[PDB]
Parts: structure tokens; C-alpha cells; sequence
């Protein structure tokens, strides 16, 4: 297996405007397949990349700052991941749209799975509406990230490549005086399967596969055998001894991260995938879910000379590696200091969510379930509906609902709505035998509310086994129409998204 930390971390370059001006500013990106090595010691990576780089060029943006994409898809007309024709039902191969996720966008921006097109625009779908997407940015300062879309194929589009980070910042958070510019790091984290002749990997088939199965087939959970941050395997980054902002972007199709520093230094968790927290909070380890973002200071003023790796103790199919997935990236506290820290760690960081006192429109109960295909395969859910019935979650622009997830499965389901960010209320555990046999919800015990991780705005939460989960979001400012669904992609695929129209009068 590869050799970890022989990689020094990329830092994607900020995308540059084509045009701007004080009313507009207006951006190019163009899908590519292009090579790139994503360790030292193997041949180039076929991929596909946001203007040919993996990952994309990071967008940095102001809140209210009137931004125009064209996305434009120049890739190849055949796909180099296998596809399953068996999972949707004369159209192109490949299809691609891309999702500013967390962004408040009109809905024929906001990159729907239907909205996709091919090639030069030459063939799209019956959502597409405008090939140059609008962001207007009127939301709070936050990690958000753009990624491929495309219905049916999102785990692929994904896999090949298609992920970069998009940040808002609100100069009102200016005066807080967080670390910024070079000590202000994304970190997109992806993992892959990559054979010897450094050509991606991913599964045809589940590993059996019973002869029942159509060829290729979806999978039902993805788990990379290397680790990439910034599209390099096991990378290491050397910092100056002082405090940096790191955000943290889950990019992988299904794998969940449990992060911690080897040394047993803290995070300061300062923003979660909606903005800043009201409150700072110092961890030793988090979860992050596929499409979670973490907002953290890591301080690295006592560590100098110290070698310290980003750590994981989640499995993916099984328990972590030593050797490999328990490992992230390495810091290195070696580069010399370029000036003075300036930099702070407040505590007061922003406005509580509970200081809006919204009126409860609707209650609404969802439930993560599935079933099994004509060839054997799970099929998973949302409400037992396909994302092809007719639209169920229709709820009123600028109205308030709270929204009772209830996961009778055995593990953890990221869920993410798109449009806005929502609070979360509390989990509870429940008897699922007992909801399976009679579709009665009876809980074993009480309530739990939200850690201080989750006391600020979410828009992808882990809605655990055994568990209702209890969130609660207003829905607007846009009405149109909008999804919600699973974001391990190959759930998502297949077939755990629905429909969201969120109605006028
Ligand atoms: O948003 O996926
Ligand atoms: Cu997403
Ligand atoms: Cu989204
Ligand atoms: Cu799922
Ligand atoms: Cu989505």
C-alpha cells in the first residue's frame, strides 16, 4: 500500500472571474477529463475535473456578492465508471449538473438531478432551464461546496472527480479576527480505490455477485481503500506554529470520518455547514458525515517541530486500518513564521438560531425505508415513495416546519435538504421491531437535545439507527422546486431522494 505523507497538501488555487464589476461577477468553469498524479509513487490519474483540476478550483465569494457559473460540460461522451442502466428508466450517456450544496439559489440554479445536460449543452433535461447558473449569495458566511448532480449517476460524476469548495464570507464576521488568507485551509476529503496502474477503481458489482444481478450494478455503500485530502493520498501539510481555520468538507460517496489529532491536541469547532456557531466549542474528535462541514481552528503554537496525524476511528465496512484509513493527513510545525499570530479563538461567535420564536406550520413524519428489486438488490427509500411519484413534501415558503425523521434501518443516514439550513431538536430512540410489525412508534427512553456542534445551522445531519430525529427549518426565501435525500451517493442513487416543491400561496 501506498507510502503515507510523502505529499506535500494542494491548495486549489481561488477561481478568477472572467468578468467583474461592483453589480456582477461572472465565472467560467469547464468539465475536463485530465490526468493527475495523486501520489508520489504512481502513474497519472485519468479524471474529471472542474477546469481539469481535482479538485475544482475553490470559489470565494461575499455574502450578497451577485455571482454568475457558467458550468459547461466538456467531457468525454463516454463515461470511464461503470454504469448500471438498471437503476433509471433517446438520452446521452453522459450527463452532468452541478449542486452549489448550502447554496440559497433560485431553483433552476440550484443544479437539480433533471436540470442535467450533456456535452455543449446538445442534449439536457427536462429540468434544464439557463446554462449560466445564479448565485446570489443572500445567506450567511459558510463552507459550502459544488459537486456533480446528474440523475442516476451522482455516485460516479462524483467519483471521477467532480467536488470543489465554495466559501461565503460575511464581512460583519470580520472583526472577529479568525485565522485567514494562507492560514485559512480547506480541507476536501475523498477516498478512492486506486489500482496499480493508477487508474480509479470502483466496484461493478457487489463482491459476490449473485448471477441474479445485472452487470454492471450499483452497490449499496462505497468504502475507498486509500484516503485522498485536496486530491492527494495520505498528503502532509507543513504549518507555522500558530492558529489556522481549517474547513473541513466531507467529499466521499458514502464513508463517514471520526477525525482527532494523534497527540491528543483539540479542535476549536467555530462553524458547522450552515456558518459560524454561536458559540465556539473545543472537541476531541468529531464524526462528519458524507456532505458535512466542519469549521475549526487547529492551534498550533505549543506543537513546533511536531509531526501530528489527522486520525480516524470510523470503519467503513469493517474496522479501521492502522495502515491506511485510520490515517488522514499529517501537519508538519516546521515552516517558519511569516509574522506575528494575530489571529483569535473568540468564544462569542454569532446570533443563537432560538433567538427566532417561528410558528410550527407543520409537522411532518418521514421514514428511511426500501425495498428489494426483481434482481435481489436493496432499493432504498425515503417514505417508501420512488423519486418518480408524484411530490409528497410540499411545504409553504416562509413558513416553519418540523420534521420527524424516523430510521428503522441499521445505520446512518446523512440526510440533506436542499435550499436552506435548518436546526436541529433533539434524537430519540424507538423499538423498531415494534414499528416494523405495526408502524407504531413507541420510544425507549427520552429525548436527547442537539450537542453544541449542532446548536448552530445544519443542512446535512446523521439521522442514526434506532432513532426519530427532529429538525426544524424555514422553508425559503425561494419557493420552486428543490430535493431532499441521503447524500451517500449510492443510496441516493438508488433510489433514497424525493422531490421537494416548496409552494406559493
Ligand atoms: O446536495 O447533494
Ligand atoms: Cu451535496
Ligand atoms: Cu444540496
Ligand atoms: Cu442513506
Ligand atoms: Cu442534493
Amino acid at each position: 500500500t501506498l507510502e503515507k505523507f510523502v505529499d506535500a497538501l494542494p491548495i486549489p488555487d481561488t477561481l478568477k472571474p472572467v468578468q467583474q464589476s461592483k453589480e456582477k461577477t461572472y465565472y467560467e468553469v469547464t468539465m475536463e477529463e485530465c490526468t493527475h498524479q495523486l501520489h508520489r509513487d504512481l502513474p497519472p490519474t485519468r479524471l474529471w475535473g472542474y477546469n481539469g483540476l481535482f479538485p475544482g478550483p475553490t470559489i470565494e465569494v461575499k455574502r450578497n456578492e451577485n455571482v454568475y457559473v457558467k458550468w459547461m460540460n466538456n467531457l468525454p461522451s463516454t463515461h470511464f465508471l461503470p454504469i448500471d442502466h438498471t437503476i433509471h428508466h433517446e438520452e446521452p450517456e453522459v450527463k452532468t449538473v452541478v449542486h452549489l450544496h448550502g447554496g440559497v439559489t433560485p431553483d433552476d440554479s440550484e443544479g437539480y438531478p433533471e436540470a442535467w445536460f450533456s456535452k455543449d449543452f446538445e442534449q439536457t433535461g427536462p429540468y434544464f432551464k439557463r446554462e449560466v447558473y445564479h448565485y446570489p449569495n443572500q445567506q450567511r458566511g459558510a463552507i459550502l461546496w459544488y459537486h456533480d448532480h446528474a440523475m442516476a449517476l451522482t455516485r460516479l460524476n462524483v467519483y471521477a472527480g467532480l467536488v470543489g469548495a465554495y466559501i461565503i464570507h460575511d464581512p460583519k464576521e470580520k472583526r472577529l479576527k479568525l485565522p485567514s488568507d494562507e492560514y485559512d485551509v480547506p480541507l476536501l476529503i475523498t477516498d478512492r480505490t486506486i489500482n496499480e496502474d493508477g487508474s480509479l477503481f470502483y466496484p461493478s458489482a457487489p463482491e459476490n455477485p449473485s448471477p441474479s444481478l445485472p452487470n454492471p450494478s450499483i452497490v449499496p455503500a462505497f468504502c475507498g481503500e486509500t484516503i485522498l485530502v485536496n486530491g492527494k493520498v495520505w498528503p502532509y501539510l507543513e504549518v507555522e506554529p500558530r492558529k489556522y481555520r481549517f474547513r473541513v468538507i466531507n467529499a466521499s460517496n458514502t464513508r463517514t470520518y471520526n477525525l482527532s489529532l494523534d497527540n491528543g491536541g483539540d479542535f476549536i469547532q467555530i462553524g458547522s455547514d450552515g456558518g459560524l456557531l454561536p458559540r465556539s466549542v473545543k472537541l476531541n474528535s468529531f464524526s462528519l458525515a458524507p456532505a458535512e462541514r466542519y469549521d475549526i481552528i487547529i492551534d498550533f503554537t505549543a506543537y513546533e517541530g511536531e509531526s501530528i496525524i489527522l486520525a480516524n476511528s470510523a470503519g467503513c465496512g469493517g474496522d479501521v486500518n492502522p495502515e491506511t484509513d485510520a490515517n488522514i493527513m499529517q501537519f508538519r510545525v516546521t515552516k517558519p513564521l511569516a509574522q506575528k499570530d494575530e489571529s483569535r479563538k473568540p468564544k462569542y461567535l454569532a446570533s443563537y438560531p432560538s433567538v427566532q420564536h417561528e410558528r410550527i406550520q407543520n409537522i411532518r413524519t418521514l421514514k428511511l425505508a426500501g425495498t428489494q428489486d426483481e434482481y435481489g438488490r436493496p432499493v432504498l427509500l425515503l417514505n417508501n415513495k420512488r423519486w418518480h411519484d408524484p411530490v409528497t413534501e410540499t411545504p409553504k415558503v416562509g413558513t416553519t416546519e418540523i420534521w420527524s425523521i424516523i430510521n428503522p434501518t441499521r445505520g446512518t443516514h446523512p440526510i440533506h435538504l436542499h435550499l436552506v439550513s435548518f436546526r436541529v431538536l433533539d434524537r430519540r430512540p424507538f423499538d423498531i421491531a415494534r414499528y416494523q410489525e405495526s408502524g407504531e412508534l413507541s420510544y425507549t427512553g427520552p429525548a436527547v437535545p442537539p450537542p453544541p456542534s449542532e446548536k448552530g445551522w445544519k443542512d446535512t445531519i446523521q439521522a442514526h439507527a434506532g432513532e426519530v430525529l427532529r429538525i426544524a427549518a424555514t422553508f425559503g426565501p425561494y419557493s420552486g422546486r428543490y430535493v431532499w435525500h441521503c447524500h451517500i451517493l449510492e443510496h441516493e442513487d438508488y433510489d433514497m431522494m424525493r422531490p421537494m416543491d416548496i409552494t406559493d400561496p
